[PDB]
């Protein structure tokens, strides 16, 4: 078999291994909604209780998109300055394209501590505008219905790409990024679902929703710092040292 279709296997299986949350499993918790007396027990909390809570959930979904990009094809063969660039421009957004596997478009909630809850859960953060925008994006992708395997390949490109400022070998990543575009584009066609090509979101917006994102989570940490061990050292001493 091709090269092309083992690298489709390649990257769906990494993802499979990687998914931190089964798609089967978030699916069947949609009617798990919290209650009202829930709801206003989090809005309630302070500031810096939601920040730490909010801050590890997102730390330990990193994590999960570092080990994904650990197990794609090539990318502990790029030198070790341009799997950090790629990390710290991508993998925020990876989580941020993530989300929408554990979003409700019928009711707006998104999958946090064991049960859905909308936007409003979060109040204690003053973050309303921000937060706002995540849950548009993820109603943005919701429509989209990503298989498993698209947002594999979705995912992939989105750490791979060879634009990023700051490469020191752009020749090696665009070769990654052919390859995996390749593949992309290949399974689409096998499975009928070029369609989606059309509608997937002006690659200008997942950049700016991130570093609005990061720049709000980088003034928290400034604030109220948490400490995590580092799955990638030389990544997490750029984002928090
Ligand atoms: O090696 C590891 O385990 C590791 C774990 C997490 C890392 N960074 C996470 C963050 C955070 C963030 C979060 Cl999630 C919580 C609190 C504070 C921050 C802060 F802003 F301070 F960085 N924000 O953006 C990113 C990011 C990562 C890649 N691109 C952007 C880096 C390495
Ligand atoms: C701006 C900062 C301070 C607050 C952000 C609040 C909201 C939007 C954050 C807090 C915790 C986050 C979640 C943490 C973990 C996961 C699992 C991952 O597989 C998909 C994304 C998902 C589901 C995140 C979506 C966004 C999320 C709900």
């Amino acid at each position: 078999l091709t090269e092309i279709e083992h690298l489709v296997q390649s990257v769906c299986k990494s993802y499979r291994e990687t998914c931190q949350l089964r798609l089967e499993d978030l699916l069947r918790q949609r009617s798990n909604i919290f209650s009202r007396e829930e709801v206003t027990g989090y809005q309630r909390k302070s500031m810096w209780e939601m920040w730490e809570r909010c801050a590890h959930h997102l730390t330990e979904a990193i994590q999960y998109v570092v080990e994904f990009a650990k197990r794609l094809s090539g990318f502990m063969e790029l030198c070790q300055n341009d799997q950090i660039v790629l990390l710290k421009a991508g993998a925020m957004e990876v989580v941020l394209v993530r989300m929408c596997r554990a979003y409700n478009a019928d009711n707006r909630t998104v999958f946090f501590e064991g049960k859905y809850g909308g936007m409003e859960l979060f109040r204690a953060l003053g973050c309303s505008e921000l937060i706002s925008s995540i849950f548009d994006f993820s109603h943005s992708l919701s429509a989209l219905h990503f298989s498993e395997d698209e947002i594999a390949l979705y995912t992939a490109l989105v750490l791979i790409n060879a634009h990023r400022p700051g490469l020191q070998e752009k020749r090696k990543v665009e070769q990654l990024q052919y390859n995996l575009e390749l593949a992309f584009h290949h399974h689409l066609h096998k499975t009928h679902r070029q369609s989606i090509l059309a509608k997937l979101p002006p690659k200008g917006k997942l950049r700016s929703l991130c570093s609005q994102h990061v720049e709000r989570l980088q003034i928290f940490q400034h604030l109220h710092p948490i400490v995590v061990q580092a799955a990638f050292p030389p990544l997490y001493k750029e984002l928090f040292s």
